């Protein structure tokens, strides 16, 4: 799966993810690409913030979806 | 400071919050009390939906305010 991760601050990155991927894991993925540590980041999908435990699919995140990064 | 959350059954509970607590931290106390996961919650104050990254002070939520718990039926 290919998901897009927009940093509220403009630009959209791409992440090749697996459906079973936990948000916690996609954060560790955004760490490598943006340098912000997982505990300092906040991912929003369609209005809501997703918790680290649940996986991408638990929030029905399909292919080519845009995610939003917010710095806490 | 103590504040109230009107729950699903329209009942009212009290929470011990600090002015600098964010909406995120609030929801989790609300999870403790009502068992509702933080992702299924929607808090409404003054007929408005508050977001996770703001603190209570950002809403000028004073002592003894009464927020509302709404269960998220869906969304994405």
């Amino acid at each position: 799966m290919q998901i897009f991760v927009k940093t509220l601050t403009g630009k959209t990155i791409t992440l090749e993810v697996e459906p079973s991927d936990t948000i916690e894991n996609v954060k560790a993925k955004i760490q490598d690409k943006e340098g912000i540590p997982p505990d300092q980041q906040r991912l929003i999908f369609a209005g809501k913030q997703l918790e680290d435990g649940r996986t991408l699919s638990d929030y029905n995140i399909q292919k080519e979806s845009t995610l939003h990064l917010v710095l806490r």
